RNA sequence: GUUCGCGAAGUAACCCUUCGUGGACAUUUGGUCAAUUUGAAACAAUACAGAGAUGAUCAGCAGUUCCCCUGCAUAAGGAUGAACCGUUUUACAAAGAGAUUUA
């Protein structure tokens, strides 16, 4: 396959030009978004893939498990700072859901950061969330 | 250049001519733009094919698109105008069983 950096250029522009033909006709159909900003982190560039979720989520944000990717999309490349800032974006945007708090704590905990923990559970309460938020606090 | 006025000289007899001087009349055009190759019409010819739903031969309407063309057109046509017809793994768990390691 590859060679050179040239090579390697028009295997992306040719990538490129298909899926956001795909995209260009469906804005809906999720799966290609993720997929797509998949391939873009296999090439090494984040900055185009930080976009690449962040229009998905201009067209749906209700959508979980785009939010969740794109954390892992942060933190598997060991960036956590981005994964932080999302995590406030994501909680704030969505506070009903759980996943987002749990994933949040846990993303406090792997890093023993306590100060968080509390002062986060003391939102996650604050807002009078029901049974499993006080049990697990 | 005109006209009014003054002064001078000449003609003169309050004028005709010349000179000097004062005043009045008349007042800011045009460029988004330089003169064919290097700041962009689009075709044609040549070659290759030779029309969507089917097992086959065809009528068509649409639908989406950061594609348009002809048309006065919010009419209607342009192959049903064309493109589409592909690639695809994670909100993730529960229970049971054997094996490995250990407080
Ligand atoms: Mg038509
Ligand atoms: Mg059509």
């Amino acid at each position: 396959d590859i060679l050179d950096l040239e090579e390697l250029r028009e295997y992306q522009r040719r990538k490129r030009t298909e899926y956001e033909g795909y995209l260009k006709r469906n804005r809906l159909d999720m799966g290609q978004w993720i997929r797509y900003a998949q391939f873009e982190i296999e090439q090494h560039d984040m900055r185009r893939a930080r976009s690449i979720f962040e229009r998905a989520l201009l067209v749906d944000s209700s959508f979980i498990p785009l939010w969740i990717r794109y954390i892992d999309a942060e933190l598997k490349v060991k960036c956590i700072n981005h994964a932080r800032n999302l995590m406030n974006r994501a909680i704030s945007t969505l506070p009903r859901v759980d996943k987002l708090w749990y994933k949040y704590l846990i993303v406090e905990e792997s890093l023993n950061n306590v100060e968080i923990v509390r002062s986060l559970y003391t939102k996650w309460c604050s807002l009078e969330p029901g049974v499993n938020a006080w049990n697990s606090f």
